[PDB]
Order: structure tokens, then C-alpha cells, then sequence
């Protein structure tokens, strides 16, 4: 589905959008929300949070919308891998555009490779700009 | 890019996502909230509008995210086509989950074939369900 997997020198662990009913250690979501801010501070980064709404009965009724699996995955490399060490994702989607922002921004300001296979293409994010060159 | 076209009997018609400086005719717009708001009567389709949020320092700001462009092709579609005419969409990202289930019901509701082929595969909807057994 929505799944993204980080491979740290041979070792893998897959990651999906916000599911309570399964969730991911604390640890992880807390260092997500610590990287944000920290992109909003040192590097002028615009956090996107997305929502909806349905036209359910009795009135309305607003839902979040769950961030994509690859930030809770790059969150974990944070934690898990040494520092400068290069982070890999594969996606089965294609990345968005916020998050392929999102990973040009962290390769940036944490000094790591980002290399991602998303559906269709390898993305090598390096000191904040993609092999891709922002078309894919 | 979030671009879809239409193609009607050889003549073809290009839709954007919604834009206020390039808006397309009232008519299309109409059409489509009345299709919607036929699915939500007969089916109870739950219509959703999606939002982001990005938080800055003069004003805190929510921005409307805009439907994706096929819906629009098919509103107009259904505006220009004769009754029965099959519905021939292009698009040239995966077509997302929600818009599939409504290309699905348009279907059925409106008693139209929609072959839509779109970034990866041909979406034939006949009567409700598609070709791609809900696999793509
Ligand atoms: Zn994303
Ligand atoms: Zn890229
Ligand atoms: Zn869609
Ligand atoms: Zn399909």
C-alpha cells in the first residue's frame, strides 16, 4: 500500500502511514516532529500537515490525514544510523512533492545522502538537490 | 503533473487542477457538484475536501487542496457526450484511490464506460468495477 522500507547496511525494516491501531514506537514519531522544527528553524522549512473532512450525518467531521511513510522511515534512520551515514528508502509510490521537499531539505541540514527508490525512478538527494533534477 | 485530458470521438480537451487565475466555465464546475451530490444521494459517497496546513509566523494558514483534474474531465464529459458515450481519460500520474472508487460509481450511477489510462495502466470501469480488479 502506502509502504516504505529503510535498509541500513543490510538490514531492513518497513514503515506505514499512522495506523493506532498499530503504532510505531513513541521514540520515532517524537524525533519526526523534533526534525520539522528543526528544518522550520535552521532552514526555513514550510511543515505541511493535510487533513480532510466527510459530509457525514449529524453535521460534519474533520479527520488528519496521516503524514507519508517515508518521513516516519528517514525519522528512524536518524535515530538508528550513525551520523553522516547514508539513508535508503524504497517506496512502492511515487514520491509527493512535499516529501520529496522534505528530502531535499534533510539531506541538507543533516548532512546525509538520501538515496530513494520510489515506483519509478532512484532519487539521490545530495546537500539538498535531487539527481532527479525535480522532474519525475 | 497533475494534468488529465478527455478525448471525444478524436477531439481532445485538457483539464488542470483548479486554478483561480486560469478557471474553466461555471457550466463544468456545476456539473460536477452535481454529480457528487448525486453520488452522495444514491450511493451515500463520501465526498471529501482535502486541506494543508503550513504554519508561518504573520498568520498561521490553511489552504484548500483542489480536486484532481480527472473529475473534471468527466464532469465534462458527461456535460458534452452523448447519453452512454464511453468516457476516454488520460492522465499522466497513477490515478489516486479516492478518485478511482468515484470513476468506479460514475460508472454504474451514470450507465457510462470510463477507459482511462493513466502514468502506469489502462482503467477499463464498466458498470462499477474496473479491469484492474482494483490492482494497480
Ligand atoms: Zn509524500
Ligand atoms: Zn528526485
Ligand atoms: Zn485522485
Ligand atoms: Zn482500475
Amino acid at each position: 500500500m502506502g509502504c516504505s522500507w529503510i535498509e541500513m547496511d543490510g538490514k531492513v525494516h518497513k514503515f506505514t502511514a499512522r495506523d493506532k491501531s498499530h503504532p510505531e514506537s513513541k521514540e520515532i514519531y517524537e524525533k519526526l516532529s523534533e526534525v520539522t522544527r528543526k528544518l522550520e528553524r535552521e532552514v526555513g522549512y514550510v511543515a505541511d500537515t493535510k487533513f480532510v473532512l466527510h459530509n457525514v450525518d449529524e453535521g460534519e467531521k474533520v479527520q488528519m490525514l496521516h503524514g507519508h511513510s517515508e518521513r516516519i522511515a528517514i525519522a528512524y534512520g536518524l535515530l538508528r544510523t550513525p551520523d553522516r551515514a547514508c539513508l535508503r528508502i524504497t517506496k512502492n509510490l511515487r514520491v509527493c512533492r512535499d516529501c520529496h521537499t522534505f528530502c531535499k531539505l534533510v539531506s541538507k541540514l543533516f548532512r546525509r545522502d538520501i538515496v530513494m527508490r520510489d515506483a519509478n525512478r532512484f532519487h539521490h538527494f545530495e546537500s539538498g538537490l535531487c539527481s532527479c533534477g525535480d522532474s519525475w
